[PDB]
């Protein structure tokens, strides 16, 4: 079955690609090529979305309110959903399985992506999960990531689309998400076809 | 007094900076040198941050919810506050004089950087703006373009913080917002000191 563990390699954090040039780019693509990414990819992506940039600090590529860190990166894989642990650039299965329709919800485009990252803002990390402040928190953080993904994906020629729509309960029970993690977004990615 | 309309120049969309090495550098700064930003400088932002980066289209840097492009940047200087238009990359003068406590709020390094930019969600483009709902597309949103300025600004070498504090009195009087409009973020930017 799935593994565990998938120990991705260590992110290039020097990897090419003008800024500049991916903002000029930066656009939703809702068609995939089949193949899934290359790990390297996937590190790089993940690393580029939240992973630490300062490791004495344990501080973030993303910035969160208050440097609590609220978004979680679940990664749903044909095999399983993972979570991405940024201390140790590795994955930790949640769920055996192929999850991506809970992520797809309506739109079965998303099927197509061999990989979708959701966004997942764990509130009690900012106060009380019930509160609409604390809510529109967990969503201004989860757009900044969201950002980091589409951003990267530009300057690394990926084709995604920053995603609110998923099947809520379908997701709760794949991801294993308590009820204080909210979903916010989701990011299907893949290679242009 | 102040100019009606500042003519930026034309973002220079192929300017200087790795993504990744922007991202390795994405922090959040509290201090600024005192001189006002270059209007290249400016300019490279505010495209960076919403800019049309598709003109046949009108489509944008940042992603919105249903390409309804709910986010208006105000930019706050000392000698007036004006709107963002970024289909003539120029600046539109809502208020004259130094509006840059509004932006403060309780926190008094912000009057410190030459400039604030101040994300406001248009809440109307969305639904309706009573909505729990429509604020939280606002907000990821707003953080959304937040994060391209962190990452331009870290691609630049310019200093800024995210923040969600203000007083939203002042600001909603000094930027002359209807009650649809949800002030969500601001960014004060500098050169480091
Ligand atoms: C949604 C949001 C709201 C924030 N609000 C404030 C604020 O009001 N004032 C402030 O000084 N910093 C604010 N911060 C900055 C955070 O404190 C900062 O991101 C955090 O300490 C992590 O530091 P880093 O940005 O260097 O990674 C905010 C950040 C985010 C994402
Ligand atoms: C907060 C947010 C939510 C979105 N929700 C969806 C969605 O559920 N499904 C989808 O296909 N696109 C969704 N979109 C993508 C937008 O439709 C897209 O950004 C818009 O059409 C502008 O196109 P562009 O991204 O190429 O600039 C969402 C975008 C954002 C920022």
């Amino acid at each position: 079955g799935a593994e565990r563990t998938i120990q991705l390699p260590k992110p290039d954090m020097n990897r090419a690609g003008l800024l500049m040039k991916a903002l000029s780019e930066r656009h939703s693509t809702r068609e995939y090529a089949s193949k899934a990414l290359s790990n390297t990819d996937l590190s790089d992506l993940l690393w580029a979305a939240n992973g630490i940039n300062r490791s004495s600090e344990g501080k973030r590529t993303a910035p969160s309110a208050m440097n609590r860190q609220d978004i979680d990166i679940y990664v749903v894989l044909p095999q399983g959903t993972y979570l991405y642990d940024a201390k140790g650039h590795k994955l930790n299965l949640i769920s055996e399985g192929d999850h991506r329709s809970a992520v797809a919800g309506g739109q079965a485009f998303v099927n197509n992506a061999p990989v979708s990252l959701v966004l997942v803002s764990d509130l009690s990390k900012l106060g009380d999960a019930k509160s609409n402040h604390v809510q529109l928190m967990g969503a201004m953080d989860a757009g900044i990531v969201s950002q980091n993904i589409s951003l990267f994906c530009s300057a690394a020629r990926l084709a995604t689309v920053p995603r609110a729509s998923m099947d809520l309960v379908r997701l709760k029970a794949a991801l294993k998400l308590k009820d204080t993690q909210m979903p916010m977004m989701n990011h299907p990615v893949g290679y242009f076809k």
